[PDB]
């Protein structure tokens, strides 16, 4: 039948997807700026169509539970239909890719460590042979499971660590993890994604840094739903931008181009 | 129908895959050694199928000739119906993405500058500005054709000035191309894939560097005929071997594990 106005859910996450400032003055769209709200005018311009920027309701990423089978956050939204395409730093997963469609990635990352400026720790090594300084991941997303699953013995040990220290080394959302990062004095070092870790790194007060190399190699894609028409045009789309050099100039943007810290 | 044993094309180039120095004592695929043999050894375990490697009759990569508009390499083997699938650092690009089938990447990476030690250059902008030190690309394949369609100033002024410099700047093969660097007393500098770039700078006589940053950010992927029935378990393969770590230790065995420049 005729075309309908494309649903993007997304989710609040800077620099990805924030609202403006001056939002209450605005509408539509128009209300957020970020990384992905740039990304996704771009995909549509190129693809055609119109679209509709809405926040996942359930505030989660993509994880399906255990008892109940069902899978929460904006994975959920496209396997139940509730959304179109969900474009956000969304990780590139073997237990997302079998329930939805990915786009190739559009930002390339690794898991890595932030710690405050001094903190005697060069990798993720160092961390595992010791407990004075904690640290910890998000109590959920693909960090967590990295480390739950992981069979690799410096990354099992840091798993083993992780769930049996005290007080909780976990954190349940990226803001709560850079302050506890700022506020412990050098006693805690985050997990995070590469990416994450490199924005901190260029906002004030400048206390933070991103130490070693990543523990993986990974990639955030666009999802659709798993056969879903949008899915070829989009990937199409999502490797222009990247050969035209406009997903490096948006990464630029968001990331360097206004750096607080020299 | 019955299974069949799967076509594998690949092809020669180091270290990804390469002909046993023993071969003619040993038969079928025990017969080659590499990165990519490794890979499609694992891919075809965890997928549960027997394939046979076979190498590219043409010897090329994946282009389509704009007059006969007919697909070579192992993209045309594909396209044609001559392989089942491709296993080699095949880079995935937007015009090839379109007539075939691409994993998620199984290697990231990004192209860059190899130059003889010593060579005063640090970047793509520092080769750019001047005409000294020559360089140059392989006369075919996903880099080249990354300066010919650039609309980036400096990646299209290095192109202008490679299609107009004497003698060509342009080589038929990566060791043609390290060679050069090699030989030509720091008057030529090379560009190719970091992956090969890192590689050739861990190979006696150890005397080429990699400098600068990446001009882009990209992948290889396993290839598939458009629609294939091993498209979709090829994929999550590939997506697993990289979460088990089993990926980066393929890339530490054949990259690093034997550098031989300390
Ligand atoms: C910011 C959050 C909670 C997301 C972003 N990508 C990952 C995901 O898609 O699971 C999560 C971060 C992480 O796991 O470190
Ligand atoms: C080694 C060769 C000729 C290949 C490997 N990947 C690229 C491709 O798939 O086109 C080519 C290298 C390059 O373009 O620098």
């Amino acid at each position: 039948g005729a075309n309908k106005t494309v649903v993007v859910t997304t989710i609040l996450e800077s620099p990805y997807v924030m609202m403006k400032k001056n939002h209450e003055m605005l509408e539509g769209n128009e209300r957020y700026e970020g990384y992905c709200v740039d990304l996704a005018a771009e995909i549509a311009k190129h693809c055609g169509f119109k679209y509709k920027l809405t926040i996942v309701g359930d505030g989660k990423w993509g994880a399906r539970d255990a008892d109940t089978k069902i899978w929460n956050g904006m994975v959920g939204e496209l396997v139940y239909g509730k959304a179109d395409i969900a474009i956000a730093p969304l990780t590139i997963t073997l237990v997302r890719e079998e329930v939805i469609d990915f786009s190739k990635p559009f930002m390339s990352l690794g898991i890595s460590i932030m710690i405050k400026k001094g903190t005697p720790i060069e990798s993720a090594e160092d961390l595992s042979k010791q407990t004075e300084i904690a640290y910890g991941t998000l109590d959920s997303g693909s960090t967590k499971e990295f480390f739950r699953r992981s069979k690799i013995a410096v990354f099992d040990k840091m798993w083993t660590y992780m769930r049996s220290a005290e007080p909780s080394v976990f954190v349940r959302t990226t803001a709560e993890g850079v302050a506890r990062v700022r506020k412990s004095k050098g006693k805690y070092a985050y997990l995070l994604e590469s990416t994450m870790n490199e924005y901190i790194e260029q906002r004030k007060p400048c206390d933070t840094m991103k130490v070693g190399g990543n523990l993986d190699s990974k990639g955030y894609g666009i999802a659709t739903p798993k056969g879903s028409s949008l899915g070829n045009a989009v990937n199409l789309a999502v490797l222009k931008l990247n050969e035209q050099g406009l997903l490096d100039k948006l990464k630029n943007k968001w990331w360097y181009d206004k750096g607080e810290c020299g």
